[PDB]
Formats: structure tokens, sequence, C-alpha cells
């Protein structure tokens, strides 16, 4: 096999034979096949597009595919299967329409050669051998490979911040477009500043991407608000949703009202707590854990269902006994675990059995007791605005550190809770994404009552912390985004953070440490062309670091 897409990659070169996540062979050479197809439908897709019949049938086909294909996201081969014979008839559908399309305003039959992602076809059988010569390394030349599975990572970032949007009815054409024209792009021969421009496309269309959930998330559940999180336990057996979708929490508490079932959040569901349309279920407990990487034996402890609803999911230890409880929803799939079915349209989920389940179990196991605060997202921290700047002003606060991201498992990670724990006590943490459990559960104390470490959700509310920094822009009256009293370092695993990150040099910010490694997937050549236009960094020791920041450097 071969996968270089999160930070966890084998001695930073690449997985080669099982992955460091444990994904197996045969799952990742599917996982290639199904992107071989995906490039198929949007050879077809663009040209139709070109000659002024666009097809939009397709659109969320194609995000769920690309979605499907991230870290920790979904494990069960005949899943892929499945979406690899759906894929080829789609893509024949658009073959035959663009066939007709082309004669007609032509005069004549297409006869151009076409890449094989276009053409080739199989049933189940043939998918095995096929899928081993379509992968990353057909790509021979180091620097084309490099842009364009950059571009690719990147895309599935902003397909799933798309997704997210479209399950909760916000769509925009332009996004599902762009997703063709960059497929289409890796079956060409493009000049390296053709294969740049794309890349920096795809910066702009995650800031497009990212406002777009925002809007979604906050006109459907509300604008987050400050929000005092309970992290023990109450006394019912309770069910335990993970993942990034909201939509599925909002009909999860409202078919688990009154049925003496309680809820809990966990991950990326922890900003879930902050939203004024949640806020007001009873039996909305709190959060329960930590870190995704953390969860074989957090999930154990808890004793009830568990539903992901999106990555990250890790596969079970030998040991691990919740198999019969855990529950798979939207692109999630694992062998084994029970899925629950996609809502018909302007319907719902239907999750009784998750709840008749849970009657049956007992209480979650006490991990910890306490509470954490959150809930500074733009609209909020745009409120408190007079307060912030003040506190600028008087020096109270010297700095902003941006610390947000996703966190992973290895050791070297202790650098960014030591960070947060050797900062002068005059400096404010800002942070959205999993990153936050290196830190968010100190106690790093206040600053004239705002919080040292303000969080503002998921790691598609990252939008927030941007908007903050260009709304301080204007306020102080700096031509330049950079000059601001802010230094961004931030860690990352898998491809909605590498989303982030190219949206962050769209809107020109520079400077940015990235950790704790840098990705495999930047060639040398890549990687200078990077440096010099953006100055990205590498992380250095705690001290030396710290230092560096607190001098703007
Ligand atoms: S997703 Fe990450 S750890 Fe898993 S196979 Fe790919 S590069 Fe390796």
């Amino acid at each position: 096999m071969f996968c270089f897409q999160c930070q966890e990659t084998a001695k930073n070169t690449g997985c080669t034979v099982k992955g460091m996540c444990g994904k197996p062979e045969e799952t990742a050479n599917l996982q290639d096949l199904l992107i071989f197809v995906l490039r198929g439908i949007a050879i077809y897709g663009e040209k139709l597009k070109e000659l002024g019949q666009p097809d939009r049938s397709n659109d969320d086909f194609v995000l769920q595919g690309l979605f499907a294909t991230i870290t920790n996201a979904n494990w069960d081969d005949a899943r892929f299967e499945a979406m690899i014979s759906e894929g080829l008839a789609r893509r024949d559908k658009l073959r035959n329409a663009f066939l007709a399309v082309y004669k007609a305003k032509n005069g004549k039959d297409f006869s151009e050669p076409l890449p094989e992602a276009a053409t080739w076809t199989g049933d189940s059988t043939a998918f095995a051998e096929k899928a081993k010569s379509v992968g990353i390394l057909a790509t021979e030349n180091e620097d084309v490979r490099s842009l364009r599975e950059l571009l690719i990572i990147g895309l599935k970032g902003v397909a799933a911040y798309a997704e997210h949007a479209a399950v909760l009815g916000f769509r925009k054409t332009e996004i599902d477009e762009f997703m063709l024209e960059a497929l289409a792009s890796t079956t060409k021969d493009l000049s390296v500043d053709e294969m740049v421009a794309l890349v920096m496309k795809g910066r702009r269309m995650a800031v497009t991407t990212m406002a777009l959930l925002d809007e979604a998330n906050t006109t459907t559940y509300g604008n987050p608000e400050i929000t005092q999180v309970n992290i023990g336990v109450g006394k019912n057996p309770g069910i335990l949703i993970s993942g990034h979708d909201l939509k599925d929490m909002a009909e999860l508490l409202k078919q688990t009202e009154g049925t003496g079932v309680d809820v809990y959040t966990h991950g990326e569901m922890l900003p879930a707590n902050y939203y004024p349309a949640f806020k007001k279920y009873p039996h909305f407990v709190g959060n329960y854990g930590g870190s995704w990487w953390q969860q074989n034996p957090e999930f154990e402890s808890f004793n009830g269902p568990i539903l992901l609803t999106t990555n990250c999911l890790v596969p079970l230890k030998k040991e691990n006994t919740y198999l019969d409880r855990l529950y798979t929803t939207g692109v999630v799939g694992y062998e084994g675990a029970k899925h629950i079915a996609d809502r018909p349209a302007g319907g719902a989920k239907d999750f009784s059995a998750l709840i008749a389940q849970a009657k049956k179990c007992p209480p979650p196991v006490e991990i910890e007791t306490g509470s954490i605060v959150g809930g500074f997202a733009h609209h909020q921290v745009l409120a408190l605005a007079d307060k912030v700047v003040e506190a600028v002003k008087s020096g109270a606060i010297k700095r902003f550190v941006v610390m947000a991201g996703c966190d992973g498992r290895q050791k070297s990670r202790s650098y960014y809770t030591e960070v947060a724990e050797n900062l002068p006590k005059d400096t404010v943490i800002l942070t959205a994404g999993c990153a936050k459990y290196r830190y968010n559960k100190l106690n790093l104390g206040d600053i004239g009552g705002i919080p040292r470490v303000l969080d503002a959700g998921q790691c598609n509310d990252s939008y927030s912390l941007a908007v903050i920094a260009l709304k301080l822009k204007e306020v102080f009256g700096l031509d330049d985004i950079n000059d601001l009293p802010v230094s961004y370092d931030i860690a990352w695993y898998e491809q909605k953070a590498v989303a982030v990150l190219l949206a962050l040099l769209f809107l020109g910010v520079k400077g940015i440490r990235l950790g704790p490694t840098l990705p495999a997937f930047l060639s040398p050549n890549v990687a200078k062309v990077l440096v010099e236009n953006f100055n990205i960094k590498p992380i250095g020791t705690v001290q030396d670091d710290i230092a560096a920041m607190m001098a703007g450097k």
C-alpha cells in the first residue's frame, strides 16, 4: 500500500504495509480506487459544464466519497466496494450525456484520448487487483506527486465541511463545481505554476466553505455563548455522541427527551454544549473524557451506547468489549458495528435502537470531576470587543497565541501542553479543534475576567478566529494582518486541519509554526516554495519558541 495523508505516517515518509492508524492494505487500496473513480466522474462533469450543460446530480456523492477516505472515517471494505460500483454507474451516465452533447455542438463523434479513470470498468472481483496500480506512486515525478496530493488532501477537508453545510440545507454551486475542477486537474499534465495556483484556489474555497458552515450552524442552532460545561457524570444510563455533526445531535436530543436516558458529548462534539438551541435540555449532562486517541479505554468505561457521527473512530483493541454498543452514521463505517441510515428528506434519523439498548446499560464510570468553560466564537467575542481591546491597550494582555488545530497520539505533542503552562501570565490562548485537549483542563486562570483559554469550538470554528483577527486589524488601524500581537502555533493531524492551514495562507498569514512535524506530502522543492512565500516554520524547543513568539517572531 502507500498512504501519507496524516501527521502520523510511518517515519514521516509513508505507510507501506499497514497504516499506523490501523488501516490494512486492502482497505487502503480500495480508497485509492474510489478516488480513481471520482476523477473519472470529474472529467465528464467538467466537460459538460464547459459545453454549457452542467449536471449537478452527483454533488452529494462526490462530497461523501471524499469524506469517507479521510483518516479514521470508514473502515468497512464493503462500504467502499458499494461506493465504487455506484460511482462507475454514475460516471457512465455522465459519459453518455457528454457524448450526445459533444456531437450536437461539434457535428462529429468525440474521438480524443482520455485518461484511464474515464474508461476503466469491471465487476467487484476485479477491484482488488486494479486498486494496486492506481495509487499515489503512479505519479513518478516527486514534485507533481506532491502538488497533486496536496490539492486532493486539502480538497477532502473542504468536502467534509461542505457536507455538514449541505446536511443543514446550505450549498453554493461554486464549491461543488470546484470539486470537479480540482479532481479533473490531477489527470492533466500542468505546469508547476498552474498546480500551485489550484492549491491557492483551494485555500480560497476553504474560506468560502468555512464561512458557509459557520452560517449554517449559527442560523440553525444560535450563536455560541459563554458556557460552563460539566465533566463529571450523573446517575442515569447515557448515550455518548462523538464526531462533528450538529444535526445528528439535535435529533438525538429530541428523541431522548423524557426517556430517562442522559446524553453526553465526546471529542469534537464538546462545542454542542455552547449552542443556545441545545442548552434547553436538562438531560444533556456534559462532556465525557478527552481527545479522540484516548477513546478505547473511555468508550469502554462509558458503559452505554456510543454514536460516531464523523471521524475519528479508532479500531478496537482485542480486549475491548464495546462492539455491540457501537453505532456509526453518515460516512462512518466499521465491520460489525450497527449503522444508522440516512434521514429521508425533511425527516429525521431513527435512533430508537440506541435508546432501547441504553435503558439496559449501567451508568457511566466517573473519570474526573469539575467543569470547562468555552463558547467564545465570533459573535460572543465581538460582543466583548470593548473589554478585550481595552485590555490590550493597558498591557494586561500582551499577546494572543493561536493554538488551534487537531491532536494526535505522539509523545512529542507534550510540547503543546508545556507551551501552554510556560507562557507568561499576560497572554491569552485562542483555540478550536481537538488540539484543545492538550491544555483545556489546566487551570490557567483569567485576566480581568477574561479566561486565559478561549475556546471557539470545533476545528471548523477556526473560522471565528480569522474573523476576530480581521476585526482587530480594523480597530487598531493596521495595514497588515501580520502586525497584530498574535502568534500562530498550530498542531495538525488530518485533512481538515490542512484545509484550515490553506485558508490561513489565502488570507495572507505568514510565520505560522506547524507541528509537531511537517507533512510528508511536501517534496523538497515544494516545501521551499511554501517557506519562501509564507515563512512556515517547524516547532523548536518550548523555551526557544516562547521567547521567539513573545518577540513577534
Ligand atoms: S491515514 Fe495516516 S497513519 Fe493511516 S495509513 Fe494514511 S498516512 Fe498512515
